[PDB]
């Protein structure tokens, strides 16, 4: 009844790579991207390292003069969406540009931007705010500029769903052409929350890990040793497609997007119930979407933030949904490698599950030295796992206990 | 199959009243609720005035203890939804909490918040930043906490589309539950963007009137001595609901949600084109939407934000889209009362445009003292006007060139 949703291109900053296929290297090598912080002073702060871009060029996306006007989290969602726009191949004109749009969001935006200009108004006063302070950090730039760089004129929003952002994005835009309001989407999501607010706000929740001796080692999804997230920057963009749309131009398609839930924990403002409840119905809700029995999933790219709590949680909900074959999948977190994103985590993570459908191989979840009690699926530790998958899931949650999930397919 | 959403829920704040009759009264009798702004010195501002929402008591809502953690716009959302929800005299229950969702969004969420914790951390160091900075702070948790404190476990998200939020809003969630992903969403917009980067960031871009002499005179939308758009703060809340599911329980209806449309102007980051060319495609794709005949349309609520370039194109769109009907239909802005509340707009302005169904009146758009050039269409100058309205039509456009209409209509 409602149209097929195809993946045509891929872009990503991440801690990895400045693209997709230099970032999946390092997943599939088992790398870390996680480093001391080298941008700012952190004297003050308890967690002192995290995901950064290294080397991102915006000259080769904008003028030095366009890209002054915009937070890092719009250069680099902007990066990610002209990447994945070139990868499709897609001839935007007049015939089809009313069927194309933008859907890429974020879950904190513009704090680096809004640190910098509230120096300038403490200091001097609102005189040496910069005209474009508002129209440069407010989220829906992303989606605004790619729109209007190559004139895109169907649906254009962005979703805030804090850490869920990036997978609700994809969903949401997957419904937009399943549906019939477009023939093509550009959906994902970016986050550079590495600035004073961001280290210090996560900081003062006391929800970071503070292994600053060993930072490598920091981000270690269901290990015993763990001791919260680490904070990491970037962002993710797929170019969605109509399936007669993208069969019509003889695109290449990367795998089918076949599912999309969404629940809410309507538990706790951060933290998620210990059996994971919400993030179960979350999974259930996406299987149904897809007509897919639990059986039938291969490969779980898992939230896995390293937080105590969230990590046990999202075991109990896949022993709930999957039964016995919660032992037969293999579930991993590439957070492990990426740190967290946060709003882009799930468009680099949906990004890493179509290509762990592409390759046949599950990317490891590092540092896994010592499983915790009850952690006792196949969480591939340590090592990429090559290994039949038709079926990848990848999981958000966030805070307000929002939680997505999407539902890739091979491709037939 | 599409199902059909109505209206049977909404909540307000607003500059003219804290819920949605004192408003609505505030509507019809043409009060401005602009002032002197008096919880900050705006002395080194170019604008000193705005709409602020006057004598709000969170206590009415929340324990104080909570209140703490959470900037004005969450405050404001939250003060909306539970009046939304109260007046829908919708009951949560285990057997429908999976089929109620919220969509309530923000332009820039915790704009305050942000620059009170930037204030400690430049001033005193990251020690003093808040525990509580982020899920105090981030657009999604209005919709979060709406859940945690009703027990909504259906869809939960936020969009963020600058001045357009509060119509995507709504738009996106009647979407939700047309398509059977819900049958209930509490849906809307809040903005508290009155701090020092707000009123000190849109005065750096010009976009405000500067009319401090006179400040219930400054939004004079499609007058010629317009000067720019008035700075407001508040909240609108819908509960949409699938209509066998309100017929079902015997919901009181107050309108049908029949199109929503959606268009990218693709033209530039802030400025409208002067044909106002996404404006009237976004409002042509809601009246097909809405299987309607243009001339079905009695009234426009206008985005009509007391701009020299905006109000101007808006005529030209609203002229495009209707031709000679555009001479039989009225069209009036709010904002000339109620000011700009930017991402609220569009919640506040469909919650007018019901009550507009309901009680068959237009309301005024105040100070049209002297209409501009070819500003020449029924703008419902200075006083009410009773007529037939059985299709009303909400209009939204905001930064990066986002367009939205939704499309109401009388239910029997
Ligand atoms: C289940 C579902 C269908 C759908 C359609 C649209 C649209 O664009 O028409 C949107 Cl926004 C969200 C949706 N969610
Ligand atoms: C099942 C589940 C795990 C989890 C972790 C986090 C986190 O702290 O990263 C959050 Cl917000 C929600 C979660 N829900
Ligand atoms: C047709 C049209 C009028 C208009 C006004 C504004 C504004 O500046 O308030 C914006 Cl953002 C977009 C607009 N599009």
């Amino acid at each position: 009844s409602r149209r097929r949703v195809v993946i045509t291109g891929m872009g990503m900053l991440s801690p990895l790579g400045l693209d997709v296929p230099s970032s999946w290297e390092g997943i599939l090598a088992g790398r870390s991207g996680i480093a001391p912080i080298e941008h700012m002073d952190l004297s003050a702060y308890s967690t002192r390292f995290g995901g950064s871009v290294k080397g991102f060029n915006v000259e080769e996306y904008l003028s030095a003069k366009e890209a002054r006007k915009l937070d890092l989290f719009i250069q680099y969602g902007l990066a990610a969406s002209f990447q994945a726009v070139r990868d499709s191949g897609l001839e935007v004109t007049d015939a089809n540009r009313e069927r194309i749009g933008v859907s890429m969001g974020s879950g904190i935006g513009g704090l680096t931007n809004i640190e910098n200009n509230c120096r300038s108004l403490f200091e001097q006063g609102p005189r040496r705010i910069s005209p474009f302070f508002v129209p440069g950090s407010i989220i829906n730039m992303v989606s605004g500029f790619l729109s209007i760089h190559l004139g895109l004129q169907g649906p254009n929003y962005a979703l805030t769903t804090a850490q869920t952002t990036g997978t609700h994005s994809i969903g949401m835009a997957a419904r937009n052409i399943a549906y019939g309001e477009a023939d093509v989407m550009v959906a994902g999501g970016s986050e550079m929350a590495a600035c004073g607010l961001g280290l210090g706000g996560f900081g003062a929740a006391r929800a970071l890990s503070t292994r600053n001796d060993e930072p490598t080692r920091a981000s270690r999804p269901w290990d015993r040793d763990r001791d919260g997230f680490v904070l990491s920057d970037g962002s993710g963009a797929l170019v969605l497609e109509e399936l007669e749309h993208a069969r019509a131009r003889g695109a290449r398609i990367y795998a089918e997007l076949v599912g999309f839930g969404m629940s809410g924990d309507a538990f706790h403002m951060t933290a998620p119930p210990e059996d994971g409840a919400g993030a179960a119905r979350c999974m259930k809700n996406a299987l149904r979407d897809a007509g897919l029995d639990p059986r039938q999933v291969d490969y779980i790219n898992a939230h896995g933030t390293s937080t105590p709590a969230g990590d046990i949680a999202e075991i109990a909900a896949v022993k709930s949904v999957f039964g016995e074959h919660a032992h037969a999948l293999s579930m991993s977190s590439t957070k492990s490698m990426t740190g967290h994103l946060l709003g882009a985590a799930g468009a680099v993570e949906a990004i890493f599950s179509v290509l762990a459908l592409r390759d046949q191989v599950a990317p490891p979840t590092i540092n896994l030295d010592n499983p915790d009690e009850g952690c006792d699926l196949d969480l591939v530790a340590h090592e990429a796992k090559p290994r039949k998958i038709d079926v990848a899931l990848s999981n958000s949650f966030g805070f307000g206990g929002t939680n997505g999930t999407l539902v890739f397919r091979r491709f037939a």
